[PDB]
């Protein structure tokens, strides 16, 4: 095994190739690594061999490699863990990271920990676009940069336009970490996609925006992809590349878990139509503003109003408006779906701190259409506002399906109970967020259940004269989607 | 004799001072314009200099000769009375005198009396015009912005660093960049612009790590921090800028107290006028009612202030917007800000909908409220800063004629904006209560703002009603320091 493929290469019969040498490199890498970097590196082993036969179909080295990809592939699945093996393969000869990941979790579900969730996780890695094969800018990228890099992006004629939005950004505040080099004529910047979407309010990034996606587009015309794929494809940092596939799964394992230990029936046991707190007809009997919320907060939590995106906006202006009747009940946080943790979160920290308010923090205010007003108030009773969503909750297309709507719906969730339950000890929030998410909705294994039964509270929902109104969950969502169904599904015996 | 210094000391090796006012001399001839007299100050400077360097050597007869030359070819005739002021100043800095020079020929054909003896007194005597070197090296020119200062922080390095980037990292102070090699930061900002955005703790913090390298820098000397950045690390095109402005203020007091028909205005805003005035605002009570009379037939109005604790001209504009909008106002005048870095900001903001996190740190700073920026965007208006960095308010030992500077200076900004707005829209400018009022001088005496704008100086109460404040006549007077003193006066 160790001692096999050595002396036989040292017969030279012909030059080694420089692919074919790189194979027994990576073939010690194996033999030397321990723990699941052993793992991951027998996956990348095995992606050698299928580019080395798929570029030299017939060759003397041809047979010795398939008895060594055949010695690889039966040392890493055996027994029980011959179910995943078609699964897992396919994806490893491409992605051995993510591969290497599901087999992992493979190793524990065949102990009989976490049923389905191999499934899921290998259906979910072909499923999603963004853990998609991707390679990204891959070159000599600048250590001296004040900020970590997420594309790498080659403007090309481009880089005329965008340097002048990009300046005319940076005078004002804007798109602060973004450095240029005109030797290459590249972009440096340290904002996502979507970041960027955000702060599109601004002219200034929305122009810098512009010519930064039309350059994407001029240099990727022949693929069908869009100007977010041609930027992770071809213009992503290694760095981020590497992240983002690992907080794509981080939610599908945190779906998973959510949708098994949540104790749904004692939430249909209190919130139901048949619920003992009857809070039904409570907060119709009691009349007024501040008897409404007293209810609805004594021995909870906190509260969380609905919004129909169609064109609802009492969530925002019920907590604009009657804060200081909120901050009566012992209200702290002020949560919303509005803004992305990610770069929102901190400078609304320093805001609410210092008292100045950011360039970049008043763009994405902006974009997502909140009033100044609720942050200005919010500062001046002393309350925070957290932002109970992240860049990981990017909904996916899945194409001919609906299960691009299962992990927004979810991986929201998660990014929003996170934030809640580690809020500090006797304070108490008031979050507004999507009707959708409020209740139940429909899973690829079992079922995302909503905010409201992960927090054990109520779905709320606030008229126009601030009436508040208990919205039943729709039980009809707890179930997994038809397209579904019981096709071929990776289940262990063990 | 004038070029025979040409080849007389050429025909021992000639030294880089003597050939410093060879080369210097050639400038004169080939120069033209003002730039030509700035050159001739420059060459006696370099004679100056070199003579007191050099005592005992035989090109200090050639050089005093030279040095005759050029002073009596600059001051000739009715111009000789202000020889011996131009003079003075022009050995420690020329540029300076140049200018004093140009403004002193056209009074010697009678155009502004006494301006010189103005400019000549106040050079000496404002602590801002007094000779400054600045920063002598390499200047970046790839930094893409206007560098102000380049300070070089020796132990303090580390601890600016930090709060600069915490400043960079929330959209503040993007206009400097650092270099780690000799340890210096190429800052794009003035102290009065750090000082203006001190209400953000990241550019506080930045500020105060900023001085404390200059005050180790220059410990013997008992300049203040600021003067320091200025005579030793301050940009050398940002020297001649300041330099400029603070003398432009200067010549434009002098107009204000000598062109402003003061007379006019006391007449109907004071004696007969000011009780048939009272009547309209005593009779009339209402909101619309008041702003309909202090509006009829006038470019706006100005409300008083009071820095210690009244702020009813801020709280006015800002509650009722809407009604000040019926009678035709559009823009609001504003002291807090100044227009060197906060116009721009303005404006984009009211553009664009996107507040600069500059701006927002100037708004908190200065204590104004971020809602009266809001309600203005929505209601259609525009808010402009009445103020800037050229009102420096400056220290004169033994004297208040610093309190004069800016009394006068301030007004220039404000007078200057108010008045080129588009025809038709009337403004409402909150202001404080010394600079709507008279004010001594000391050419004449500064008239306020509202003298020059003609309008009334109103100061509205608690109660929401337009009371007319006096003018007090006391203060159109010179200082009894400066007034009986050596004037420097022309010939007819
Ligand atoms: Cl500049």
């Amino acid at each position: 095994n160790a001692q096999e493929l050595k002396e036989r290469a040292k017969v030279f019969a012909k030059p080694i190739g420089a692919s074919y040498q790189g194979i027994l490199d990576q073939l010690d890498l194996v033999h030397q690594a321990k723990g699941r970097d052993q793992i991951a590196a027998s996956f990348e082993l095995n992606k050698k061999i299928n580019d080395y036969i798929a570029e030299h179909p017939t060759s003397g080295r041809n047979q010795a490699l398939t008895q060594l990809k055949e010695q690889v592939t039966s040392a890493l699945f055996i027994g029980k863990m011959q179910v995943a093996q078609a699964g897992i393969d396919a994806i490893a000869q491409t992605r051995p990271e993510l591969a290497a990941r599901i087999f992992m979790v493979a190793i524990e579900e065949a102990n009989g920990k976490h049923v389905g969730l191999t499934d899921m996780m290998v259906r979910w890695a072909n499923e999603d676009p963004y853990l998609a094969p991707k390679h990204g800018y891959k070159g000599e990228t600048p250590s001296d940069l004040g900020f970590d890099a997420k594309y790498h992006v080659d403007l090309g004629e481009h880089y005329a336009d965008f340097k002048q939005w990009l300046e005319t950004s940076q005078s004002n505040g804007l798109l602060s970490k973004a450095t240029l080099d005109e030797s290459t004529k590249t972009v440096h910047l340290g904002y996502s996609y979507q970041e960027l979407q955000d702060l599109t309010g601004a002219e200034s990034v929305q122009m810098a925006f512009y010519f930064l996606k039309e350059a994407a587009k001029k240099a990727d015309p022949i693929s069908g992809d869009s100007a977010e794929m041609i930027l992770l494809k071809k213009f992503a940092d290694q760095s981020y590349l590497s992240q983002l596939d690992s907080d794509r799964m981080d939610q599908i394992e945190g779906i998973y878990r959510s949708s098994h230990e949540t104790d749904i029936d004692a939430w249909d046991r209190r919130y139901s139509g048949t619920g003992y707190d009857e809070l039904t007809n409570k907060l119709a009997s009691a009349t007024g503003v501040d008897e409404q919320l007293a209810v609805l907060l004594d021995d909870r939590k906190g509260l969380l109003i609905g919004e129909v995106h169609g064109s609802d906006v009492n969530g925002l202006r019920f907590v604009n408006e009657q804060m200081d009747a909120l901050k009566k009940q012992g209200v702290t946080v002020i949560g919303l779906e509005h803004l992305r943790s990610d770069l929102a979160q901190p400078l609304i920290d320093r805001y609410l701190a210092t008292g100045v308010m950011s360039s970049e923090l008043s763009a994405m205010l902006k974009t997502k259409h909140l009033d100044v007003t609720l942050f200005e108030n919010a500062r001046a009773n002393g309350m925070r506002i957290v932002a109970l969503d992240a860049n990981s909750s990017a909904r996916p297309n899945v194409q001919g399906t609906e299960h691009g709507l299962m992990y927004r719906a979810g991986a929201a969730n998660n990014i929003a109970v996170e934030v809640l339950q580690n809020l500090p000890d006797g304070e108490k929030f008031v979050a507004i967020y999507g009707k959708a998410h409020l209740q139940s909705h429909k899973g690829i294994e079992g079922f995302v259940p909503g905010i409201t039964h992960r927090l054990d509270l109520p779905a709320l929902k606030v008229s126009d004269s601030n009436q508040f109104t208990v919205e039943q969950d729709d039980v009809s969502l707890r179930v997994v989607y038809d397209d579904v169904a019981n096709k071929p599904k990776i289940t262990f015996k063990g």
